[PDB]
């Protein structure tokens, strides 16, 4: 199977802004999980083929990953903080379901899952 396209990152019909919880999650939160050793599995789409997934997008409907969120915040293409928490939160997910517990990449998802939750705990105020 071929990989599906990636998720949206820019939609003309979708209504944009900036806010303060927004760049603090391009500006800070995303900066400080990109940066860390174990971000590289997380920073693009899962390319199913090139890491011999085949069964990826068949458990995974719903896939998304650190790149999308970046060019979503860099692109205002959320209207809400929430929308970006949850992109993140559905990251991690799908790294819960498709792999076992004892994996190399749900060891290395639970430590940025930490990370993740400690930084939003940090959001202003909107
Ligand atoms: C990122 O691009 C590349 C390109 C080339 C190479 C690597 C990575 N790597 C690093 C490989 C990183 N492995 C994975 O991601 C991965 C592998 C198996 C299963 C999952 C895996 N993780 C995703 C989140 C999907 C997921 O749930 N489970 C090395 C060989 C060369």
């Amino acid at each position: 199977s071929m990989n599906p396209p990636p998720p949206e990152t820019s939609n003309p019909n979708k209504p944009k802004r900036q806010t303060n919880q927004l760049q603090y999650l391009l500006r800070v939160v995303l900066k400080t999980l990109w940066k860390h050793q174990f971000a590289w599995p997380f920073q693009q789409p899962v390319d199913a083929v090139k890491l011999n997934l085949p069964d990826y997008y068949k458990i995974i409907k719903t896939p998304m990953d650190m790149g999308t969120i970046k060019k979503r915040l860099e692109n205002n293409y959320y209207w809400n903080a929430q929308e970006c928490i949850q992109d993140f939160n559905t990251m991690f997910t799908n790294c819960y379901i498709y792999n076992k517990p004892g994996d190399d990449i749900v060891l290395m998802a639970e430590a940025l899952e930490k990370l993740f939750l400690q930084k939003i705990n940090e959001l202003p105020t909107e």
